[PDB]
């Protein structure tokens, strides 16, 4: 591979769309590679990550339960609803709930959570609490997907982002075993997860959430290690781009080769 840079450089050449990334050590903070890291774009399933970190929070401060029983509706439902649309009759739990927005991406169980945090604005009060003075979200799933061109709604910058999630999961923000749950729901990514694994060198820990959504855009936020740990948070997001999925997909693994090829830093 050629080095992280001339990559990322390479993928918008040949996407004809934008790259924002930031690599980021998780115990530190110290940005190590870092490429339109101010730049805004669309989180799409990402922010599945930061809302359970919004639930968890309420579940330390004694406000709500992973265990809590949550009942809805199939009128409620929205597109894509692997895990939800299989319990109408006897409903989900807010931990449930939680693992499957995360580990599959389930749409109606974010809706359902985001919800329970006071909507896309209780979220986005959430990210200004905890230091993102960034970081937005304006709609519910599907719509928070659009990618419209120029739209500063629904988004977020890959070194907010990375901040983000190091808050998350490394500083006094949650309890202990809150921020234990939040990393095993990203190792537990059912997406993405065991494919990415399939293809990494030996000795690398991976854990991840995805997103997709309209005119190209994807991403991923991911923690990577050598020696069987959790290292770095690596933020990739896409925009813009009229390439096939395959080859978003492609471009994406290329930056990630290219950081692993040429770790030492």
């Amino acid at each position: 591979s050629p080095q992280p840079l001339e990559q990322i450089k390479l993928s918008e050449s040949q996407l004809s769309g934008r790259v924002g990334m930031i690599e980021m050590d998780l115990a530190s903070g110290r940005t190590l590679t870092a490429w339109r890291a101010d730049e805004r774009f669309p989180m799409m399933s990402t922010f599945k990550v930061v809302l359970c970190g919004a639930v968890l929070a309420r579940v330390d401060a004694g406000d709500e339960q992973l265990e809590r029983k949550i009942h809805y509706r199939q009128q409620d439902l929205v597109d894509y609803s692997p895990v939800s649309e299989k319990h109408l009759a006897d409903g989900m739990t807010v931990g449930e709930l939680c693992a499957a927005a995360i580990t599959m991406s389930d749409n109606s169980a974010a809706n359902l959570l985001l919800a329970t945090v006071g909507g896309p604005a209780g979220l986005t009060a959430f990210l200004r609490q905890i230091g993102d003075n960034v970081t937005r979200l304006d709609h519910w799933e599907t719509e928070l997907n659009e990618a419209l061109p120029g739209d500063a709604r629904d988004t977020t910058t890959p070194a907010s982002m990375a901040a983000t999630l190091r808050k998350l999961l490394t500083s006094q923000r949650l309890s202990a075993r809150s921020q234990r749950q939040l990393l095993q729901w990203m190792v537990d990514d059912r997406v993405a997860g065991p494919l990415i694994r399939s293809v990494l060198p030996a000795g690398w820990f991976i854990a991840d959430k995805t997103g997709a959504g309209e005119r190209g855009a994807r991403g991923i936020v991911a923690l990577l290690g050598p020696n069987n740990k959790a290292e770095r948070i690596v933020v990739i997001y896409l925009r813009d781009t009229p390439a096939s999925m395959a080859e978003r997909n492609q471009q994406i693994a290329g930056i990630g080769a290219a950081l692993i090829e040429h770790w030492q830093r």
